[PDB]
């Protein structure tokens, strides 16, 4: 039975976000209407059913650009991408509906569950 390091996973994630912030080894650009966001495909797959289903497929494995659905709110996507890399979700009454629709599209069931609880507690 192995020694558990309770802070390790959070430390790795912090460093993955630092790599994203310095554009180190990012391998995809997500185009959301007039905005673009660079990221690591590995993190996108790890956090989203949509990105998992795209990049596990050898047909799409090597794509360097992904164009999201035209109606996806870029603010909602930006908040979710930050969530992926930080474990912190920037939810408020002013963005709840946009964040919820985007998380349903991205297939992020725990975030959708949290959005539903935010509405229930409102
Ligand atoms: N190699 C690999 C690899 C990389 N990413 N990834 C994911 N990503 C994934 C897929 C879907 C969702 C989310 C993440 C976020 C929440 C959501 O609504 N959907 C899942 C996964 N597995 C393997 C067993 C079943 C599943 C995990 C499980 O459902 O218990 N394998 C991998
Ligand atoms: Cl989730």
């Amino acid at each position: 039975s192995q020694i558990q390091f309770t802070r390790h996973a959070s430390d790795v994630l912090l460093n993955l976000n630092r790599l994203r912030s310095r554009d180190i080894l990012t391998d995809v650009v997500i185009v959301v209407s007039r905005e673009q966001f660079r990221a690591h495909k590995t993190v996108l797959m790890a956090c989203s059913g949509l990105f998992y289903s795209i990049f596990t497929d050898q047909l799409k494995r090597n794509l360097s650009v992904i164009n999201l659905d035209p109606e996806i709110n870029p603010e909602g996507f930006n908040i979710l991408l930050d969530f992926m890399y930080t474990s912190r979700l920037n939810l408020r009454e002013g963005n709840i509906m946009a964040v919820m629709a985007t998380a349903m599209y991205l297939q992020m069931e725990h975030v959708v569950d949290t959005c539903r609880k935010f509405i229930k507690a409102s």
